[PDB]
């Protein structure tokens, strides 16, 4: 039943968000971080500073080793460590259990998070960018042949500590208001998309949309900014500076080194933009919106003072919308029609006089143009 999976994903403020697992027999809890960024399921399996518990492969009767290691290098940290499989449920999620690919992690380097609460990682994108090669089989895809769970899962991240909800075989459509909007999968490797246009405060930034999509754009809940290729990322920067030049910002805060901070309930949300961006629809020509506030990202950093980062970065491997993006939405990754739907979440972070939207239909002519070849 899909009430049993909402409020199934818990994590810290800036952590990342995570979901209750159990591997081998008898079962071992974990805290596994959702990541559609990478297809690999991996968990700490050696002690580690920054872990409570870990992944013992001598207690588990199921456990079969794989007999070869592996390395994931991601963009913040990497770890290695040995390839096996074994039996893997999610006690609030799909009533089953699997046999699926388990990497345990015996090192790493700046992978772990201190005070995440998370020990492992849920890779959900597709086999092709799993580790070593896409031979290796990732969790979801074990899960729907060896299932008849549906070849679909849906993310709620609330940010506003942090929680929300993983739907996994379908659509839960209590957790959203008004209708999906669905842009195509464009490759099965990452979950790619394409973003058309960009807007900062209903002006367009009036690029080439190859730029924004340079050299791809994904979605991505592992992730914490809204990235933007340097081009972009400046572009971006240099409206909202404008828009905002009314209040005085170290220039090392526009780079996400340094804090701003306001007395308490006297933060200025009035002089940030939001940003739209518009992703391609389903039919010709046809695209459709999703408009973030400044409380997406700029993200309160825990005296009586509200501090917060600022949560768009540059990228030098393309657009990441990470959970700057995803918290505003229902995110629908519906892998059966290679599309993934966003609708305005119903744990929508609060503005006075402004609200996240998703919005369509929009023309927009030479669409297949925005893509990065
Ligand atoms: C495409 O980007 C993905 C990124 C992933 O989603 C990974 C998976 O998650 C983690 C989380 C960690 F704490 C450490 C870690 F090592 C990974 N995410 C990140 O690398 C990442 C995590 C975080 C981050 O802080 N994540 C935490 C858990 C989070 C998530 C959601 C909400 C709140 C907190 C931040 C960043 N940034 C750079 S940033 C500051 O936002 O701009 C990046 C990726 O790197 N995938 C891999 C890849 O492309 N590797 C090629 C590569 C990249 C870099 C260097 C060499 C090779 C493959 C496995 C598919």
């Amino acid at each position: 039943s899909f009430v049993e999976m909402v409020d199934n994903l818990r994590g810290k403020s800036g952590q990342g968000y995570y979901v209750e697992m159990t591997v081998g027999s008898p079962p071992q809890t974990l805290n596994i971080l959702v990541d559609t960024g990478s297809s690999n399921f991996a968990v700490g399996a050696a002690p580690h500073p920054f872990l409570h518990r870990y992944y013992q492969r001598q207690l588990s009767s199921t456990y079969r080793d794989l007999r070869k290691g592996v390395y994931v290098p991601y963009t913040q940290g990497k770890w290695e460590g040995e390839l096996g499989t074994d039996l893997v449920s999610i006690p609030h999620g799909p009533n089953v259990t699997v046999r699926a690919n388990i990497a345990a992690i015996t090192e790493s380097d700046k992978f772990f998070i201190n005070g995440s609460n998370w020990e492992g990682i849920l890779g959900l994108a597709y086999a092709e960018i799993a580790r070593p090669d896409d031979s290796l089989e990732p969790f979801f895809d074990s899960l729907v042949k060896q299932t008849h769970v549906p070849n679909l899962f849906s993310l709620q991240l609330c940010g506003a500590s942090v929680g929300g909800s993983m739907i996994i075989g379908g659509i839960d459509h209590s957790l959203y208001t008004g209708s999906l909007w669905y842009t195509p999968i464009r490759r099965e490797w990452y979950y790619e998309v394409i973003i058309v246009r960009v807007e900062i405060n209903g002006q367009d930034l009036k690029m080439d949309c190859k730029e924004y999509n340079y050299d791809k754009s994904i979605v991505d809940s592992g992730t914490t900014n809204l990235r933007l290729p340097k081009k972009v990322f400046e572009a971006a920067v240099k409206s909202i500076k404008a828009a905002s030049s009314t209040e005085k910002f170290p220039d090392g805060f526009w780079l996400g080194e340094q804090l701003v901070c306001w007395q308490a309930g006297t933060t200025p949300w009035n002089i940030f933009p939001v940003i739209s961006l518009y992703l391609m629809g389903e039919v010709t020509n046809q695209s459709f919106r999703i408009t973030i506030l400044p409380q997406q990202y700029l993200r309160p950093v825990e005296s009586q003072d509200d501090c917060y980062k600022f949560a768009i970065s540059q990228s030098s491997t393309g657009t990441v919308m990470g959970a700057v993006i995803m918290e505003g939405f229902y995110v629908v990754f519906d892998r059966a029609r290679k599309r993934i739907g966003f609708a305005v979440s119903a744990c929508h972070v609060h503005d006075e006089f402004r609200t996240a939207a998703v919005e369509g239909p929009f023309v927009t002519l030479d669409m297949e143009d925005c893509g990065y070849n």
